């Protein structure tokens, strides 16, 4: 039996000897048809608080279908910072059938404070994100319901729990999604120790972008006001203030990234505007602080990663893109994988270089040492 995690700080991004980007080697994680009629999507990655490096995405049996496909949540660990990888585990297998039940979309909270992980992901019985009906009975199989699995042990072994009814505060909410990829905890400002995550969901008002957050280390989830219109996944940065971010793609095609604040930990949002900067397909992405850990007022505190397919319309080129002054502009574009790359993700590993992952044939696996980073976003 695996020993209890215990608290440690989120790692920050350090210096390598690197003096430009480049992309270390490729780990095919996961191949689709290995096995035959099995497939994988919807990649996840986080540094867990012992270091470990956790990769998770769903299997999809028969095809890369999403829920209500009767889709897993399984896992790969890394505990040498991605140059080897321990067999895939389950964090929650569906089952086919008459009855099928589905689970999908992952996304990693790590709480520095406590050292428990999460995962969020769709459970579904028979509809998808786009035929689900209003309820939030657990066993509604006309809902698609809200998981979220923890992990009190690094990820070794998880605790499931339906979150549906205590994120749904307006009963016209008819589905709900956490965004795959990662969430966050909060470590500047009034809100500090908050843990924070993005959904899309659909209401009497449209396809809105809402908060789910715990305050109390992740027992109970409570939603924030929606924002938006034409929103979808959608994911939220702390910037060096505390003030928070969301990076949204946008349902209505415009070619770009959607960006909105928030000054009171998620509880409410601003006015939605695209990033001019940001091109993307609409498709998912995923932005994060380099150091998260630096306080307000240091330079490192107001620098952002971010990864995407940078296209206006297919999901090719995963670009990293860097911003030196929390988010207001990208002076930097940088594509590490030229074609086919679907959803990404990236996250600050324990050495300090950076993880990403991507969607070709499966999952796969690189890192990006980032020795380079002074020479866009001067240090000092
Ligand atoms: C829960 C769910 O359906 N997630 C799916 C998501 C969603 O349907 C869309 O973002 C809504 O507009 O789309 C895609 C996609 O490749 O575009 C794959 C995700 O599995």
């Amino acid at each position: 039996t695996w020993p209890a995690a215990v608290p440690a700080p989120l790692p920050d991004v350090r210096a390598d000897s690197s003096t430009r980007m480049l992309l270390g080697p490729v780990v095919d994680l996961a191949v689709n048809e290995h096995p035959e009629g099995v497939f994988y999507r919807i990649p996840a990655l986080a540094t867990a608080s012992n270091g470990d490096l956790l990769a998770s995405y769903d299997l999809r049996p028969g095809s890369a279908g999403d829920a209500p496909n009767p889709n897993s949540i399984v896992q790969r660990r890394s505990r040498d910072n991605g140059r080897t990888w321990g067999p895939q585990t389950v964090i929650h297998a569906g089952t086919p059938g008459r009855r099928k039940v589905g689970y999908s979309d992952p996304s990693y909270l790590v709480d520095p404070a406590t050292g428990r992980i999460l995962n969020f992901h769709v459970k579904s019985y028979d509809r998808g994100f786009a035929t689900s009906e209003v309820g939030t009975d657990p066993d509604d199989r006309h809902v698609l319901h809200a998981e979220v699995s923890t992990s009190t042990d690094n990820g070794h072994t998880w605790t499931h729990r339906d979150i549906t009814r205590e994120i749904t505060s307006d009963p016209t909410t008819r589905t709900r999604f956490v965004a795959s990829g990662q969430g966050i905890a909060l470590l500047h400002g009034p809100h500090a120790g908050r843990l924070i995550a993005q959904m899309t969901v659909r209401n009497s008002v449209g396809q809105q972008a809402q908060s789910i957050y715990s305050d109390d280390h992740g027992i109970t989830w409570h939603a924030g006001n929606p924002v938006g219109r034409m929103m979808d996944e959608n994911k939220v940065v702390e910037l060096s203030d505390g003030t928070l971010m969301l990076n949204s793609r946008d349902a209505a095609r415009s070619g770009r990234r959607k960006v909105a604040y928030s000054q009171d930990g998620g509880l409410t949002w601003g006015p939605v505007k695209l990033v001019d900067d940001l091109i993307d397909p609409t498709n998912n992405a995923q932005i994060i602080r380099a150091y998260p850990n630096a306080r307000a007022g240091s330079a490192k505190a107001r620098i952002l990663l971010f990864t995407n397919a940078r296209n206006a319309t297919e999901r090719v080129n995963g670009t990293l893109s860097v911003s030196c002054d929390d988010g207001r502009t990208w002076v930097s574009h940088q594509t590490y994988m030229p074609g086919e790359v679907g959803y990404t993700t990236a996250a600050v590993q324990s050495d300090g270089a950076l993880g990403v992952l991507w969607e070709r044939d499966g999952i796969r696996y690189s890192t990006i040492p980032m020795g380079w980073l002074n020479s866009v976003c001067p240090l000092a």
